């Protein structure tokens, strides 16, 4: 077997503890390569006669290349060492440790977990772990209040066309007024886009940190807000800004005015004196030649000490954490203090980061509970949008994925279809709603936190940026109901099926060929299985359920009752049909 392919390391997403005696291992291999993966462990200081400990490790997952196995060590002492066992189709055995292979087990060495640290456990908020979220871009969800509207607002109907600079007159008080629709829905926190002070219908370049922009309202809309939602089971999730600020902040408009006499130069990346020069700024802003928004010195105590101000601030109005926008460009050990911060004023409050890329690094348990999974949305719209990847890619793509980060981060990683920085997730799928609703079961289904987009959930469309911006369309008639009762009766399957919010993933069947994925959901003895049959015309397909999980199964979303003669379940599936199959327990 390959050694070559053979990966395992004593720390990340390898190596980490799940309570403070117990230590999650994972090793991956070649897939085929491995068949029996098994761990001998002992207390560090354990006497070199006494036996050791096994533990065997199950394979939970294979992608395009890999198996990957996975073994949980009991370590009384907290202070663990060990070697994997493992062993190949034809009975070849091998010790992998440290040091590293061998057919001689103290030729192998050991890996060693020093020490389990309480506080190094990676814990997530619990009411995170079986959340369903929802994005208000509050420009545009809904007008309450016509007295506060900018100037020049266009009018609010059912296919206006955003420009970059555009006003609806979306505010405050109109979420307030639309929270039962959002409580029917049954959606258990909000996403707010910016919502302090700015001149711009996005707010991401921030006057004032400390305010509601006048055209979203004023503090108390923001606490009627608060308690409003609270009371019909909805969280107040925040968009905190903290990269760059807009070239209205106090500070920077020192920066402006004083040159370098200003308190507030080191609070920026000044390049020379004066400040300003336009279509060539001497200041270094977010992304590349943006005016309005200069990149703040995290680094600064200052900076950091006034941006944590902020978050106190707000977390006295009683909102329930953070999403942390252009998070990978700001320090971590900035990210470490925020989180002791907003950990000590609420143990509760959520903190998520916006990046796009592998975001391990934030998500070993110091930083981030969690991100809003772009890489998740990656293989969604190359499975059933543009149709680029089959079955079997799309299993290899989520599986890989799922072992990137600590199961901690992936139980509650926000797993969205499209933004306010994308084009609408209907419009990826040429408008085919078949394919959508088959993306939202999906998404619904699978392991982490399903993040819904304003208006996805009644068929609004449009290309990406400022086009994936319109006004919600808020009149019955123009409102696709019928995808409304499916996102409904969907996130309420997700509240009762506890294997939903908090199970496990398996793969169970995939076949590149009928483009036909399955998965399951497992807690305790709750076994959920769902089906996706992602092609355009009807299929049949075998899958093997063994006696063991039961063999009577009830398909959640039709009533249906299904039957396994022999380890084998027959099912036909309608084109882009999905079920979702509970086994009773
Ligand atoms: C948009 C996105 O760019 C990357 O995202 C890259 C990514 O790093 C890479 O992995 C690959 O996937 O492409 C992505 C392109 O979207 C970042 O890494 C990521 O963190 C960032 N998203 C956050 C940060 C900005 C600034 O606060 C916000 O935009 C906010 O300010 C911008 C300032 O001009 C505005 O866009 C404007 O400039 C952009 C830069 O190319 C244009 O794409 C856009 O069409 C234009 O309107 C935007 O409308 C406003 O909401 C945004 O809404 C918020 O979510
Ligand atoms: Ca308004």
């Amino acid at each position: 077997m390959l050694l070559e392919a053979i990966f395992h390391e004593a720390k990340g997403s390898y190596a980490y503890p799940i309570s403070e005696t117990q230590l999650r291992v994972r090793l991956r291999a070649k897939k085929g390569d491995v068949v029996r993966c098994e761990v001998l462990y002992a207390d560090r200081y354990a006497s070199p006669e006494e036996e050791l400990a096994h533990a065997l490790a199950g394979k939970a997952g294979s992608d395009e290349r890999f198996d990957y196995f996975e073994a949980l060590l009991e370590c009384s002492t907290k202070r663990v060492k060990y070697v994997f066992l493992l062993t190949g189709p034809q009975g070849e055995a091998v010790y992998f440790g440290e040091t590293g292979f061998s057919a001689e087990r103290s030729k192998a060495g050991v890996f060693q977990y020093a020490y389990i640290h309480r506080s190094e456990v990676f814990t997530t908020p619990e009411w995170a772990k079986e959340a369903v979220i929802y994005q208000i871009f509050p420009e545009r969800f809904a007008n309450g209040d016509p007295s506060n509207d900018p100037p020049g607002t266009e009018q609010w109907a059912k296919d206006a066309r955003p420009r970059h600079d555009s006003f609806y007159g979306g505010d405050l008080k109109g979420v307030i007024d639309r929270l039962p629709y959002l409580e029917e829905l049954g959606v258990t926190a909000l996403y707010f886009t910016p919502i302090f002070a700015s001149p711009s219908h996005h707010k991401y370049d921030t006057a004032d940190y400390l305010a509601i922009d006048p055209q979203f309202g004023d503090l108390p809309t923001f606490r009627r807000l608060v308690d409003e939602a609270h009371r019909r089971g909805i969280k107040i999730i925040l968009d905190a800004v903290f990269n760059h600020a807009g070239d209205q902040f106090f500070a920077f408009r020192d920066v402006l005015q004083k040159g370098e006499q200003s308190r507030y130069k080191d609070w920026f990346f000044i390049e020379d004196f004066p400040v300003s020069k336009t279509s060539r700024t001497n200041y270094e802003t977010f992304a590349v030649q943006v005016p309005a928004m200069p990149k703040l010195r995290t680094e600064n105590p200052e900076v950091k000490e006034y941006l944590f101000d902020v978050a106190r601030f707000w977390m006295e109005q009683g909102i329930d954490g953070w999403r942390l926008d252009v998070a990978n460009e700001v320090d971590h050990a900035f990210w470490r203090e925020f989180r002791r911060l907003v950990k000590s004023l609420n143990p509760d409050a959520l903190i998520v980061g916006e990046i796009w890329h592998d975001a391990s690094g934030w998500l070993m348990g110091d930083q981030f509970d969690s991100v809003m999974n772009y890489l998740f949305r990656e293989s969604v719209i190359r499975f059933f949008a543009t149709g680029e990847i089959h079955a079997e890619r799309f299993d290899a793509e989520l599986t890989r994925a799922r072992m990137l980060y600590p199961e901690q981060a992936a139980q509650g990683l926000w797993n969205l279809l499209d933004s306010h920085d994308t084009e609408r997730f209907l419009t990826s799928c040429g408008g085919n709603e078949a394919k959508f609703r088959l993306a939202v079961l999906f998404q619904m289904t699978y392991l982490g936190t399903p993040l819904i987009y304003y208006g996805d959930e009644i068929g609004m469309a449009g290309a990406t940026d400022p086009d994936c911006r319109r006004p919600m369309i808020w009149e019955e008639k123009e409102q696709n109901r019928g995808l409304f009762e499916f996102y409904k009766e969907l996130i309420r399957l997700r509240h009762r099926l506890a294997s939903l919010t908090r199970g496990n993933v398996r793969s169970w069947h995939a076949d590149k060929q009928a483009n036909l994925y399955a998965f399951v959901r497992t807690v305790q003895d709750q076994h959920v299985g769902v089906v996706l049959n992602n092609r355009g015309e009807k299929q049949t397909v075998l899958l093997q359920v063994p006696e063991s999980g039961g063999k009577t199964w009830l398909d959640c979303l039709t009533g249906e009752e299904v039957h396994g003669k022999q380890g084998q379940l027959k099912l036909t599936l309608r084109p882009y049909q999905g079920m979702i199959l509970w086994n009773g327990r």
